[PDB]
């Protein structure tokens, strides 16, 4: 069900944002922006992890986030069109 | 229908381009180039939002753009091959 | 047929590489590397178009390249596994 | 079978990491981080190949990695949801 996928993406977003903020020390706004940019796999590289923990964290975010986000946008696609 | 998807991508492009131009202050050419680069999820990071509004705007563009663009290229694929 | 898709990707690669070389003035090696990095939508941003023509060219490359490349890797996936 | 795909992604990861380390001279941590960031097609451009060999290597990594990684995350998606 699409709504459940949405909930998974929301959980991923919180995880991404909190982690970047507390591991890398960026603001909450930058961290959320980075989370979206990373999980949509856009990844501008204006922000990126600079510590070894941040890098490991980024890899797990990638593993949890990218699949979940892809299915969310295409389920949203189906629903609105 | 493929043509309707195309229209959605065109609307997304206009939205992306106008927004980056007026929120971030880049030229129209740069803004359109950034829109394509962002919604195809290529995202070089030569251009990126630098304000909190631009960042929020970028996230919504990502949500509206990436799904629409993916389906457009693959429907175009089917049509030409 | 997978082989025909491969031929399309090869044509896209030549187009991408020649264009970046002659429009942006990078070496042939850099241009090919940029073409792959762009059409796989990896896009590091170590190389990017700096002229208005290069930017327009990049958008058309994106439109022609990304769909073709995606289907090529997944058809290659099927064939080898 | 999903587990076999996982094994392919693990092999790709080792290949990516060892190659970047020995070709480009980055640490093992940076090389692994770059491998994930590249094969998920996130590609921040904080790290990128700077030699002609590294660039050729990156293209082959892209060809081997991106398809394998995409199918792995979506098979993982199915398994956990
Ligand atoms: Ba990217
Ligand atoms: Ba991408
Ligand atoms: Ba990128």
């Amino acid at each position: 069900p699409a709504t459940r996928i949405l909930l998974l993406v929301l959980a991923v977003i919180i995880y991404g944002t909190a982690g970047f903020h507390f591991i890398e020390g960026e603001s909450w706004t930058v961290s959320l922006y980075w989370t979206f940019v990373t999980i949509a796999t856009v990844g501008y590289g204006d922000y990126s992890p600079h510590t070894p923990l941040g890098m490991y964290f980024t890899c797990t975010l990638i593993v949890l986030g990218i699949g979940t986000f892809a299915v969310a946008v295409e389920r949203l696609l189906e629903f609105l069109i």
